[PDB]
């Protein structure tokens, strides 16, 4: 009842298309009017297409796509739908906005996302990478998307080094992407996702503590947050920031290493994404974790 992870409608302005494991949001602004959030991953194209036209007779009305970060499973539908989508405009940060027009960038990220086509699966016609419409928004930001949607942009470095986040004053929505970890489904607490600079990952928690209390918590991964776990989301992010550190450094001093340690953190957290991040990426990412709090 805290967290809502069904496909479909979440409120009334709100919707979550295709599946809670890398969800894209629908948000109705307006009679003729509408915006995603979030990239998702290439191969889940055709199911988000469907979704979106059950909700969207003419797709013309979406208007806009937020996107909260570069990585592989946060943009990898861009070229495939943004071209049924002729009126979109892609908000992203500066530094989101810079991969995009990397092939080296844009090479891994394709690689990335064939690599969780079905078997016999095809992808549509992807427009060109660095035609996308984009529009960079910048830190503090406001985007008046609608009449009754307004929505800061928040700089959230520490992930990676372009996060950004959406925070939907009004209704005390934030969505958080990557920032605040992934949220353990069974146990309720924040994983933390350290995996560019521990610095910066619990200064953005610091900041976003400070935000007017959240009523909705929406990350990048596993559907809505409320109640209690919307507005203690990011103070518990960043206490389970510095439990990891803490737990990290009993482990090492009894001799444990950090290889034995990535594999053990792979073994208890990697189930969550098994469908949409190659196990050897999720072990690496354990592990460079481990080696940036430590
Ligand atoms: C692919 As990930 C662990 O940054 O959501
Ligand atoms: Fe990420
Ligand atoms: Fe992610």
């Amino acid at each position: 009842m805290l967290r809502l992870s069904a496909p479909g409608q979440l409120d009334d302005d709100l919707c979550l298309l295709g599946d809670v494991q890398v969800p894209v949001f629908l948000l109705r602004l307006g009679e003729a009017s509408w915006a995603l959030v979030e990239g998702g991953i290439s191969r889940d194209a055709e199911l988000v297409w469907a979704d979106l036209c059950r909700w969207v007779a003419d797709p013309s009305q979406v208007h806009y796509w937020l996107i909260t970060h570069k990585h592989y499973d946060h943009c990898g539908l861009l070229p495939y739908l943004c071209p049924r989508l002729p009126n979109v405009q892609v908000l992203a940060s500066e530094r989101t906005c810079q991969a995009w027009k990397s092939e080296s960038a844009v090479r891994v990220v394709e690689r990335l996302n064939r690599q969780l086509l079905r078997a016999e699966q095809r992808l549509p016609e992807a427009c060109a990478w660095d035609a996308l419409p984009v529009r960079a928004v910048a830190d503090g930001e406001w985007l008046e998307l609608g009449p009754r949607h307004r929505l800061q942009v928040i700089e959230a470095h520490g992930h990676s080094d372009d996060h950004v986040v959406f925070y939907d004053v009004r209704r005390r929505r934030l969505f958080c992407g990557d920032a605040l970890g992934e949220f353990d489904e069974a146990r309720g607490v924040w994983r933390p996702l350290v995996f560019d600079d521990m610095e910066a990952y619990l200064e953005s928690l610091e900041r976003l503590q400070r935000l007017p209390t959240l009523l909705q918590l929406i990350p990048g991964h596993g559907g809505l947050l409320r109640g209690r776990l919307a507005a203690d989301g990011a103070e518990s992010a960043y206490t389970e920031c510095l439990r990891l550190c803490r737990r990290l450094l009993w482990r090492q001093s009894m001799g444990e290493s950090l290889d034995e340690l990535s594999e053990e953190l792979h073994r208890a957290w990697g189930g969550q994404s098994v469908d949409f991040l190659p196990g050897e990426l999720h072990l690496g990412s354990m592990r460079r974790m481990l080696e940036i709090l430590s």
